[PDB]
């Protein structure tokens, strides 16, 4: 059939759904492969981050979106590697596309990281086990911050923040690393290593690129 679900990415390996629910009060977490066990949160008064992990997994991804009420050609763009980072307003939910590197002491590989707010939820959909969100797992469990007093949008925007963060950190790396070469380090092999280095700057920098400019133009047209 042709509207068939199809992962169009590469990884297969992984699969695991973490629930983490939680108010100014307490915190519940739990890891399951069972998804019929995270659906009730769709209702949770309180917010919810419901974690799935290899979206390799169409059934999963599609059980989840039916339940939800996620539109076929949102759970076609989750799980086709290929979408453009975008954010997405539907009329009960938003819709987000986000790019994401794991990182090994080059090369480092990519992948895609979508998200939905609906209702209190925040639905997390990945390729493979390992991400950047481990900051905003322990300011949940550890109480740090406000996060815990605050609505599932500010938890969508504290992922988004880590995501940022991870970039930030990945490109002072890259930074450090072309100066190491520039400066020292025979000397064919040493400038080809700096090649593909600015090239996978070249990649990432449009990201600081966009967030510069938001935050240099948005907040006076604001006042
Ligand atoms: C659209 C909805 C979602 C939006 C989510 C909000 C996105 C927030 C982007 C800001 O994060 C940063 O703040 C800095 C300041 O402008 C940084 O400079 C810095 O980088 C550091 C972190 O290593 C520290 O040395 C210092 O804080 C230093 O100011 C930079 O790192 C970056 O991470
Ligand atoms: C990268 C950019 C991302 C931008 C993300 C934008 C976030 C938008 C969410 C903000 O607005 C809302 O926040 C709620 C909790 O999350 C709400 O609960 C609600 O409020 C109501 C009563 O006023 C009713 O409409 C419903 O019960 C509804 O669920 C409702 O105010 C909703 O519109
Ligand atoms: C703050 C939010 C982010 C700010 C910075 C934005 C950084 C640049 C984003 C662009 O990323 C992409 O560019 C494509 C196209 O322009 C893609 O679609 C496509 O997939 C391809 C490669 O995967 C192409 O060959 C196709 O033409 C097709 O359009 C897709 O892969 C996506 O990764
Ligand atoms: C506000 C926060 C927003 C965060 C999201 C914006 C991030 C900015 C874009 C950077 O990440 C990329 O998107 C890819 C798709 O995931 C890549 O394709 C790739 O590049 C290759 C070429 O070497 C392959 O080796 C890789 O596996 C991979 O498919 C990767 O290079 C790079 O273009
Ligand atoms: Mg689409
Ligand atoms: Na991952």
């Amino acid at each position: 059939p042709p509207g068939t679900l199809v992962y169009t990415g590469k990884y297969r390996e992984d699969f695991e759904i973490e629930v983490m629910n939680y108010s100014i009060e307490e915190f519940r977490e739990f890891k399951t492969t069972d998804v019929e066990s995270v659906l009730p949160f769709r209702d949770s008064s309180t917010p919810t981050w419901i974690n799935i992990t290899g979206i390799h997994r169409t059934d999963v991804v599609q059980r989840v979106g039916e339940f939800f009420g996620t539109h076929p050609l949102v759970l076609e763009d989750i799980l086709n590697v290929h979408q453009r980072p975008k954010v997405e307003f539907f009329e009960n939910y938003v819709f987000i596309v986000l790019k994401m590197f794991t990182y090994d002491k080059h090369e480092l590989e990519s992948e895609q990281v979508s998200l939905i707010l609906t209702k209190n939820c925040v639905l997390m959909f990945q390729e493979k086990i390992g991400d950047v969100f481990d900051p905003v797992r322990e300011r949940i469990r550890y109480n740090r911050g406000i996060i815990r007093k605050k609505r599932a949008d500010y938890l969508l925007y504290s992922l988004i923040d880590a995501l940022v963060d991870d970039y930030f950190v990945l490109l002072e790396k890259i930074d450090d690393e072309i100066d190491v070469l520039e400066e020292e380090v025979t000397v064919q092999r040493t400038h080809q290593l700096k090649r593909n280095l600015v090239e996978l700057r070249k990649t990432i920098w449009p990201l600081r690129e966009v967030l510069s400019s938001l935050y240099r133009d948005v907040p006076p047209l604001i006042e």
